[PDB]
């Protein structure tokens, strides 16, 4: 007896999930089959042809949950139709009015939003977080997330990890201001609407950030008096512990913009051992790695950062090309959220809410605005992730290629393709991240895979937004 829930809208009232009256066909498949099951009996081919579904499907269907009591056949049918599988009289066969909670947004807003059970229960997403706010004492629901942009974002995610083979994408989008949630998409996903991954991997998914995290180590760096803006490092191979760091992109020297410009593997390693280990861990700490999003979503993980107090000098630089941490794609994006505010940690969320947002300050203000216009190098001609550029807009990105590791904690050569940033570079408005995981067309590369999803998306959200061009 599935009844009325509230409403869940997006950030500008338009409609996400809502109860609509219908009449419906289930079959109880343990009375259906006791009674002579699917026979040779005429009727039943009436019921395929009238339910638009073919006899092997429909047994199928009745097969799956032998002593089940319930299985729709059809969340919705038209009175003549319902009124003409009544008068079949098929024993096991059910018409009753209900509530079907229907998807207007579809597979898009999926993930976010959701699914109920049979009885009408949230199961997953947001139908299940606020289920009790939901269910009636009913209350309707205030998204911060937008349909417009959560449309863009899923289109270009799902259509470039379908482009690229890849195992999966996700791609968060967040207000550098107000901490709110303006896009979570993944791909794969799943049609909420039909009879038929179903975990949210932007809050699920832990994975090692790779060369996302050299902005902050470039921030350390700064602080500690390490280096300064202009400075210049050696960034040939070299020894760490009889491991070799070297970089893809051979370079005998480097300034500390060259170095997020080039993705100096050899530039953050030097930069994290000319400081204490605690350093780095403070850093990502402070940006929120190792640190819940609470969010209230179901299976929203905090992910793996490490509390030992005693690093070998091998484990500090591979920190400071983010090896030895696991983040979530939200968490991620958080940080950039962070970078974008210029050093002002804010708390997410996925409900409205009314500006200005509190948030706490982590690192002075120039400090991060100087690393930001170092990012703008990554976009820029000598730069790894040029694919992002967007036509009018100055952008700060840090491109990623993280090697994936295994259940057995050895590396594979299987990649996550990573671009993250923030725009306009001028004044932040919206951090984006985009993770491609495990590529398998040919490219594999963030600046190659990532960089340009990262910069279709984050186009049509500036022009959306009507955000003012900045050059
Ligand atoms: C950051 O992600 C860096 N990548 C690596 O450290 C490196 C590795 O993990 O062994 C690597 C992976 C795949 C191919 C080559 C090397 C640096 N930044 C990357 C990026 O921004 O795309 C690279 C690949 C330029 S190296």
């Amino acid at each position: 007896v599935p009844t009325a829930r509230g409403m869940i809208s997006d950030r500008s009232g338009r409609p996400l999930a809502v109860s609509v009256p219908v009449n419906a066909v289930w079959a109880d498949p343990k009375e259906l089959i006791e009674q002579g099951g699917i026979s040779l009996d005429t009727r039943w081919k009436a019921l395929s042809d009238a339910l638009e579904i073919p006899l092997d499907q429909l047994a199928t269907r009745i097969n799956a949950n032998p002593k089940g009591r319930f299985v729709y056949l059809a969340r919705q049918v038209n009175p003549a139709i319902g009124d003409y599988i009544r008068k079949l009289k098929l024993p096991g066969i059910h018409l009753r009015q209900e509530s079907r909670r229907y998807y207007p947004a579809g597979q898009v807003m999926a993930h976010i939003i959701g699914v109920t059970n049979i009885d009408g229960q949230g199961i997953e997403g947001v139908e299940k977080s606020f289920d009790r706010w939901l269910t009636g004492a009913a209350h309707n629901l205030v998204l911060s997330v937008d349909e417009r942009l959560q449309a863009l974002v899923y289109r270009e995610l799902n259509n470039a990890v379908a482009f690229n083979k890849a195992e999966s994408g996700t791609a968060v989008l967040v207000d550098v201001n107000t901490g709110e949630v303006l896009a979570m998409a993944n791909s794969p996903s799943y049609n909420p609407n039909n009879l038929t991954a179903m975990r949210n991997r932007a809050i699920t998914d832990i994975f090692e950030p790779g060369s996302t995290v050299k902005p902050m180590v470039v921030m350390t760096a700064l602080q500690h008096g390490v280096v300064k803006e202009n400075s210049v490092l050696n960034t040939l191979p070299y020894f760490v512990n009889g491991h070799q760091i070297k970089d893809v992109a051979r370079y005998a020297e480097l300034s500390v913009t060259g170095i997020l410009q080039k993705s100096s593997n050899v530039g953050v390693s030097k930069l994290a051992l000319a400081m204490p280990s605690s350093a780095l861990v403070d850093t990502y700490s402070r940006f929120g790695f190792g640190k819940a999003t609470n969010l209230g979503l179901v299976g929203e993980s905090s992910g793996l950062y490490p509390k030992k107090q005693r690093w070998s000098d091998i484990e500090r630089a591979t920190f400071s090309f983010g090896y030895g941490l696991m983040v979530t794609p939200l968490q991620l994006a958080r940080v950039y959220a962070t970078i974008g505010s210029m050093g002002v940690y804010r708390p997410l969320s996925i409900t409205r809410v009314d500006p200005p947002v509190a948030g706490e300050r982590i690192f002075p203000e120039p400090l991060v605005r100087t690393v930001v216009h170092m990012m703008e190098s990554v976009a820029l001609p000598g730069g790894g992730g040029t694919k992002a550029a967007i036509k009018g807009y100055r952008i700060a990105i840090k491109t990623g290629t993280a090697k994936k590791v295994g259940p057995d904690g050895k590396y594979m050569d299987r990649y996550l393709a990573y671009t993250a940033g923030v725009a306009p570079a001028s004044n932040p408005r919206f951090a984006l991240v985009v993770v491609i995981n495990d590529p398998q067309a040919g490219k594999y590369y963030g600046g190659a895979v990532s960089a340009p999803v990262f910069g279709a998306i984050m186009g049509g959200v500036l022009r959306t937004m009507n955000i003012e061009p900045d050059a």
